[PDB]
């Protein structure tokens, strides 16, 4: 199984240091679907502030986020997020015009719980903005990835999954 | 004299990976002051929305940055900003109370337009939160120093700096 120790591998892949205490509160998602290493995603939050926050995420390869969206909190337009590719390779799929011959899919026995196609490729130093309350899921390439999120405050429990099977506690 | 090849230099030793377009988007700041390499900043802005902003912050050996604080703008407390240490160290100087004995000090012939001297020392995974509208400066160690912020929107040239010889568009 995977563990915070495993994550902490990537970050330092990246020349990312974190303490001790740090990888110890690194954050293991699998969204209760059962399969951590093809659906899943770990992070260690930076900072999460009343205004912003910065995550550190590692995808391992081939694993995919599931997809979601930010949605309005608190009467603002729900959270902006900037993904920084430090490692590794992701690809990303945001709303937008269906890419006609996507580059990886999502796993074929949740695929119609995917709905978004418009597909942003990022190598180290790119980087894409993922408009607020827009759905989005990404995967890793062959070699995993690290990427960084800069955003407005997170709150993970609003977040909103198109899959159905995932819950709140997920998250 | 700095360049903007030579700030990349230091993001390589921190891992941090920018395209050549990237590289031209470098920033030096010498504040008017006539002495880059001891009174000086070097940036790289990730992003800057209207909610949240990073950047990747270069100090060369010894080199300060001149005391300043970021003021209410709109009707907030002023820009909160998360420093994170990536390489080599950095002293941090922000309002509290006076380090009786401080690692280091500001350039003597400037010396009277530093004022605050509560010290934080960082080295790499080093972090520290610097509350809205409060008045800080730093200076790296021997090797240096990459720090990444963190913060709430930035607008540089609102900010206000302790020596009344540094001008606005120095900033
Ligand atoms: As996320
Ligand atoms: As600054
Ligand atoms: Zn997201
Ligand atoms: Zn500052």
């Amino acid at each position: 199984g995977i563990t915070k120790e495993e994550v902490n591998s990537y970050y330092q892949k990246a020349g990312i240091v974190l303490t001790d205490e740090e990888v110890d509160q690194i954050q293991l998602m699998d969204y209760g679907l059962g399969k951590e290493r093809k659906v899943g995603l770990q992070l260690f939050v930076y900072v999460n502030t009343d205004r912003y926050c910065s995550k550190e995420l590692v995808l391992f390869p081939g694993q995919t986020c599931p997809e979601h969206r930010h949605p309005p909190v608190d009467g603002q337009e729900g959270k902006q997020e900037t993904f920084r590719c430090r490692y590794g390779k992701v690809y990303l799929y945001v709303e937008g015009e269906k890419t006609p011959l996507p580059k990886v899919l999502p796993p074929q026995e949740d695929r119609e719980h995917y709905t978004v196609w418009h597909e942003i490729e990022l190598e180290p130093g790119g980087q894409y903005t993922i408009p607020p309350n827009t759905k989005h899921w990404f995967q890793a390439g062959e070699e995993g990835a690290v990427v960084t999120e800069m955003s407005s405050t997170s709150t993970d429990k609003h977040d909103i999954f198109t899959d159905p099977r995932i819950l709140e506690h997920h998250h």
